[PDB]
DNA sequence: GCGCCTCTGG
DNA sequence: CGCGCTCTG
């Protein structure tokens, strides 16, 4: 679908925006009214910066486990 | 520490209070020139960043099929 | 409700929020033709107001000027 | 050289000219690791039109906080 | 929540 | 954290 969750209140969705699709990972929550809500911790990223996030992953997991 | 992915944003590996961090973010420059993290990111912990590998193929599932 | 249109879709609220609040705040429509308000708003309580309100002259000689 | 007119702890009414639009900005601002004051989320610039039909309505709004 | 300053700060 | 598609202490 479009939610892919990846934390306790966190999900990676996939959303077509007029053509061009964006990859927001985004941390969510609820407001007074029980429904849920986005917040400011989050970015979109087009294709070609999702691309550049998977071929990154290498360094990532090792300056991970570098410190 | 920081391995870019777009024009003005970074990946970077931290340790913030004991922890590591993981944060996909976008930077703006000052008008001194150097780069300052913005408003656009988020910072994972290990175990986030954990599912979101093994959810990378259903993500890359949904954008082809879209 | 208690309503109070200043601009186009612009309204202030006189709200109870489980403290009374004065806010003021831009709407949006959404898909199924309902109006709901947006983030670009402020709160204020009575106190806030009221200070508000005892500045508007020296607002207006600002704009003015 | 003195446009803002404080109403809250860390609320203030500021009015300017940004590039001929005129605007009467109602915010709470808060400060950055620079040590500089900053404007924040929470708050609605007005333009002196919207400025006006919120002064006309002062009335009813006065009187709707006292029905609660 | 998702061109350009009299702007942008995990 | 001002100038197409989301509330408030
Ligand atoms: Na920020």
């Amino acid at each position: 679908d479009n939610m892919f969750q990846i934390g306790k209140m966190r999900y990676v969705s996939v959303r077509d925006f007029k053509g061009k699709v964006l990859i927001d990972i985004r941390e969510y929550w609820m407001d007074p009214e029980g429904e849920m809500k986005p917040g400011r911790k989050g970015i979109s990223l087009n294709p070609e910066q999702w691309s550049q996030l998977k071929e990154q992953i290498s360094d990532i997991d090792d300056a991970v486990r570098k410190l």
